[PDB]
RNA sequence: AUAGCGUAUAUUAAAGUUGUUGCAGUUAAAAAGCUCGUAGUUGAACUUCUGUUCAGGUUCAUUUCGAUUCGUCGUGUGAAACU
């Protein structure tokens, strides 16, 4: 539907089916419908995720408007399960962040607050991804030359969701980004007082 | 030392013997008996990171090319960084 969308002009073939898919999970499913009668989109980018195995493997990202962000957290995780098997491709949600600029300030009336700044802007991302689990651990590398690796700490109990996506989020982030981002996983870090 | 050479006095260096650079401070001189406290002096971390490609030189490297000589240029790569 160009319902389910902000600028409501036309939509694309990754788009529209997007589209049609969204409004079909809530009348098709009850509990979908108080979220998704919320959820607007923003826009949407499909992804090639190409494997020397000359394997066409592509997924889709979806910028869900600012103002759903909350609502599109509630419910993300069966959200995304019913748009995979509805669309036999790999989904993710961001935020639709707006990037501020450092010297082109012009508002001389107006500071630039951090929360839409680029590296809490693309760091967000990350967290957007790996959606339904947030990692643990986050680590720069300096590679002699000097890149920059980022091995991210992943929870063991999501092993399941986060490490079929693990390599479409990469490919997305070295997109948008321009960050390498390998990731690693390690058992959960429960540090309380275990008293038997 | 030498048509020059002593001497007296102030002053420079030796003086890291007045010290920003660059001193010392248990016992050699030197931490105050001890706390509060405005001047003064001193102050944590975040905000385009980064990538791709083109170009101008720069350098450096060279199982290497063309020129010249009593030591330079041009060409190619890679690389870095600049721009
Ligand atoms: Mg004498």
């Amino acid at each position: 539907a160009l319902a389910k969308f902000h600028k409501k002009q036309s939509l694309t073939k990754i788009e529209e089916q997007v589209g049609s898919a969204l409004v079909e999970l809530q009348n098709t499913h009850p509990d979908l419908k108080t979220s998704l009668e919320s959820i607007i989109l923003t826009q949407v980018k499909e992804f090639q995720i190409n494997k020397t195995n000359k394997k066409a493997k592509s997924a889709v990202l979806i910028y869900v408007h600012f103002q759903s962000y909350r609502v599109l957290l509630s419910a993300a995780r069966k959200l995304i399960i019913e748009l995979e098997k509805k669309l036999k491709q790999i989904v993710f949600f961001t935020a639709q962040r707006k990037i501020e600029s450092k010297w082109v300030k012009e508002h001389k009336s107006q500071q630039r607050p951090r929360s839409r700044c680029l590296t809490y802007v693309y760091d967000a991302l990350l967290d957007d991804l790996l959606l339904p689990s947030t990692l643990i651990g986050k680590r720069i590398r300096a590679r002699l030359d000097g890149t920059s690796f980022y091995r991210i700490q992943l929870d063991q109990n999501d092993r399941d969701f986060l490490e079929e996506k693990l390599d479409a989020i990469t490919h997305i982030y070295k997109t948008v980004t321009t960050r390498e981002v390998t990731f690693e996983f390690k058992e959960d870090k429960t540090f309380h007082t275990f008293k038997k």
